[PDB]
């Protein structure tokens, strides 16, 4: 996985967990090239890649802070692509072998009760 | 995959759809040896499997046939691997992620209506 994406990865970790609040300060594009060993401008993709998914923001002269909303964008692509990874291939596979609604909600519960 | 499983199988799959009937008599060791050119004996493993598995059943001197309950274990077993290849790991990634019965229940839905 490119690093500039890894980079932003880490941080979404972060907010999502609580580790970094809204309107908190994060570590600018020099601080993580600096930290981790990085060129400033993959730091800065990652970064970038947030500012344009409306998850950090620049307050000019001071740094990068984290977006209000970025607790939800995040919530949201990650839901999406536990959904694509997990739901979909059930759910195609589900009709192409004409599984019911319910059938495929009892299957569930009683994979869940085989755990625990 | 072992072809006298590939050949058990592709049995299942002609009395799972229909093609072959409960009690109608099913080719033998011999006439699968024959047709597909396979080694008798590994025909006779498939059949043999489907014997110890309650799917088919000898008639002395005349051959084999497809057990009355074959049908129902099939779709049993079936179900069981469905489970374990499309279902578990939902489950086992779900309570990781902490997700509730009523979401997993409403992405299912969601992906299924973008599917149509």
């Amino acid at each position: 996985v490119p690093l500039y994406k890894q980079i932003a990865s880490l941080i979404e970790d972060s907010i999502v967990d609580g580790t970094l609040s809204i309107d908190q300060r994060v570590p600018s594009t020099n601080e993580l090239a600096a930290f981790h060993r990085i060129n400033p401008a993959t730091a800065r993709n990652g970064l970038t890649l947030l500012v344009e998914a409306g998850i950090l923001y620049k307050k000019r002269g001071i740094g990068m802070f984290v977006s209000a909303q970025a607790p939800a964008l995040i919530r949201e692509r990650r839901d999406a692509a536990f959904a694509a990874t997990y739901v979909a291939p059930l759910i195609d596979e589900s009709i192409h072998l004409g599984f019911t609604r319910a059938r495929i909600h009892a299957l569930l519960d009683q994979v869940a009760e085989s755990r625990g």
